[PDB]
């Protein structure tokens, strides 16, 4: 039947489901099983940023074959960061000048709808988290897949606050805020590290 | 008489001298003739960001042979953007992940002194101009050399305002600017374009 699977364990999946149920507008970085969870709920607006062109094509084919629930719209947005390999990572740094497109372009989309919940489950994860923090105009829930207190990952807490962990899934209550100019170098690093 | 030369025409060079006379703290991007102009004035604090290691070494040697005027300190700061060719331009993009350091690192330097005047006369010119606008906490004069040179440059005015043109040299009165989040993709491209 070729259905995209949710690759998170049960407690984490339930947390995601619950977030998606409370949300009207959902923004994801990285498409798959979670996208299906959203598609199946009525009355949602879903945007899913995806770097793997062939996977995006598959997701679009699946959604054509299995249309979303009533009043739900799902937009899979292939976002070009160059050729990608077996597991969705860029083959090389060929398209480094386009890297910031992945965390940031969606925030300037035509007919932008403010998310209620943002799932960070793709590439440039810390970058996507900081892009959300700096781009929102009202508070959101951010879910960060496979979050740990690894130093790279943890740098988000300055901007995202402390998370509540459900297994390895981090939930943050993210509030709008300015970009600190002293943080620009750090910021750039995050939006160019796949 | 093996002296670094100021390659600005007269009008432009006089504007530079006057700005430097009026400033206490001078920040330059690009080192050379302008730096000698600053060095020869008393009571200045001068920092010059430089991408060409071999040229930085020459400037240091020059300054050791020809010490600055009384009360003046000159710090030539080689900022590694990889191997360079003409005009301190990187010969490849090996060090692309370090490019933002050129416009931005000096603003975080230990021993930081807020500039009164900034000269944009090296690499990443647009990036350096924006870095200043977004990093300053009180107004400065920014002098942007060879400003007519490109049209990619005039995206500067959005944040620096309208310049006073002295020949090819643009003099800006810069006031501190917040970073618009929607500008981040554009901003990143300016701090990674040599």
């Amino acid at each position: 039947q070729m259905r995209p699977e949710l690759t998170m364990p049960p407690a984490e999946a339930e947390a995601l489901r619950m977030a998606y149920e409370e949300a009207e507008v959902i923004l994801e970085y990285g498409s798959g099983g979670s996208t299906v969870v959203a598609a199946e709920l009525p009355g949602k607006h879903v945007t899913s940023v995806e770097s793997d062109r062939a996977w995006a094509r598959m997701m679009k084919a699946w959604l054509a074959a299995n249309p979303p629930a009533e009043g739900t719209e799902v937009n899979i947005v292939w976002t070009d960061i160059g050729p990608t390999g077996d597991w969705g990572h860029p083959v090389s740094d060929a398209k480094w000048r386009s890297y910031p497109d992945y965390p940031l372009a969606v925030w300037r989309t035509e007919g932008f709808r403010h998310p209620d919940v943002v799932l960070v489950d793709g590439r440039f994860r810390v970058g996507c988290a900081l892009a959300t923090a700096f781009s929102i105009t009202r508070p959101v829930t951010l879910l960060f897949d496979d979050y740990s207190q690894r130093r790279w990952q943890h740098q988000v807490e300055e901007f995202l606050g402390a998370p509540l962990m459900i297994g390895r899934l981090a939930a943050f209550q993210v509030e709008p805020q300015p970009i600190p100019p002293g943080s620009l170098m750090q910021l750039i690093r995050t939006m160019t590290s796949p």
